[PDB]
């Protein structure tokens, strides 16, 4: 009988539990190379057939929107992320990198060159959202530069390379970040995608970029291998749709039509809980499980009780957890426990500082 504590086969994979790490950008990757402190951080977070979900992976240098975000895309970075992975595994974790492009969620001094940021559309960000800057001061989202189709393949390359260097690096497989706004969000939503071409208009085009990924990382390193993350239901960076519902469905229907198609299963389908700034939205939530066919991973606001409650109702098989993890680095046996969780502060998800607000919450002796 499922339980948020019980066993689970993940295709090629064995789960021992079902609490996941939650992907977490956290900026402590000093220039983009993986170091000491991820290493120890998830390490500190790893257990005996536990599911580990990195923070966003650039795919390229264009990728960039935080400081001292890692990479995926350089030997160098592959040779950091080589230690990370290494100790995972030597607690007995299974890991997955995200891969992560940002598209319009940018600023000139995170792209080389200081070129434009690159998206679906020439639209900004309005103004009532602020990038963090490396300085640590808040800036303004700038005009993006649209994408010529030629150029969207670069991308999909992008992204089949990184997936590539993440299995060189031991990875177990990766996750393609669909979500919050970022690059192929801004293709699928129609509050972003203002597109006339063969990437714009229909559900249909609006999904072909995201599934041509798909289709790229799957041929690279295998479908058992590949994660999708999407999160349909948001206003995030002015990252609306008119009918979340569809959207979701529109996703998932390609899913399924491409498992069918290749004869496998993909590792999963991620998704985060609406959120815009009830009931319905659980049901949305289990209507898109519903339609999935294959293992569902939900994430935002989840709770112990939550958590037990979605899995046990089988409104879910894996259950991520975000903010408890940063301050909970064995939040799996507090949850075992319900031991109290720790306090997170805000004040140092973004910040460089490899110990400070980063490995240095405690855990359970
Ligand atoms: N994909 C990526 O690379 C990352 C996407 N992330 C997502 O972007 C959005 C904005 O992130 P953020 O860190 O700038 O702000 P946010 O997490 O939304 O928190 C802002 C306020 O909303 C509050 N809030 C009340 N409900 C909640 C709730 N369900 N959840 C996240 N906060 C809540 C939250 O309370 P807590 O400090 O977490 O207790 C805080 O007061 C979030 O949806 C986040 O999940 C952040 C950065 C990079
Ligand atoms: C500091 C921070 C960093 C995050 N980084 C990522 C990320 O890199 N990729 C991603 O898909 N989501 C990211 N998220 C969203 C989380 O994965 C998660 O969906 C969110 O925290 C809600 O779940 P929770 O209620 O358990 O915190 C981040 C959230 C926070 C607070």
């Amino acid at each position: 009988k499922p339980t948020l504590f019980s066993a689970y086969k993940m295709g090629k994979f064995n789960l021992s539990h079902r609490v996941v790490l939650a992907p977490l950008t956290r900026c402590r990757a000093i220039n983009a190379i993986p170091n000491e402190a991820l290493v120890e951080y998830y390490r500190q977070r790893s257990t005996a057939g536990g599911f580990l979900i990195t923070e966003g992976t650039m795919i390229s240098p264009s990728s960039a929107g935080f400081p001292h975000v890692p990479g995926i895309f350089t030997k160098e970075q592959v040779e950091g992320w080589k230690k990370v992975v290494d100790a995972a595994h030597k607690e007995g974790a299974v890991i997955f990198c995200q891969l992560w492009h940002v598209g319009r969620a940018s600023h000139q001094v995170y792209q080389p060159g200081g070129a434009a940021p690159i998206s679906s559309t020439s639209k900004p960000i309005s103004k009532k959202w602020e990038i963090l800057l490396p300085d640590a001061t808040y800036g303004t989202y700038p005009e993006p530069r649209p994408l010529a189709a030629n150029e969207i393949l670069e991308v999909v390359e992008d992204y089949r390379v990184a997936a590539i260097n993440a299995i060189e690096a031991g990875f177990d497989g990766i996750e393609i970040h669909g979500a919050h706004g970022y690059l192929l969000d801004q293709f699928m939503k129609d509050g972003i995608n203002d597109r006339t071409d063969e990437y714009g208009g229909s559900l249909e085009n609006r999904c072909k970029f995201i599934l041509q990924v798909v289709q790229a990382v799957s041929a690279a390193i295998g479908t058992d291998r590949v994660g999708i993350r999407i999160s349909p239901a948001i206003d995030h960076t002015d990252a609306m749709d008119s009918d979340p519902r569809s959207l979701g469905l529109a996703v998932i229907e390609r899913l399924n039509k491409l498992q069918f198609k290749l004869g496998s299963r993909l590792a999963y389908l991620h998704v985060t809980q609406p959120r815009y700034t009830e009931e319905e939205v659980a049901q949305l939530m289990k209507t898109w499980r519903g339609a999935y066919v294959g293992t569902f991973i939900c994430c935002g606001g989840y709770t112990r009780e939550l958590g037990l409650q979605a899995v046990a109702q089988g409104d879910a098989d894996l259950v991520a957890f975000g903010r408890y993890f940063v301050s909970n680095p064995d939040l799996v046996l507090r949850l075992k426990l319900n031991a109290p969780l720790n306090r997170y502060d805000r004040a140092t998800f973004y910040t460089h500082d490899p110990v400070v607000g980063y490995t240095d919450y405690p855990s359970l002796d």
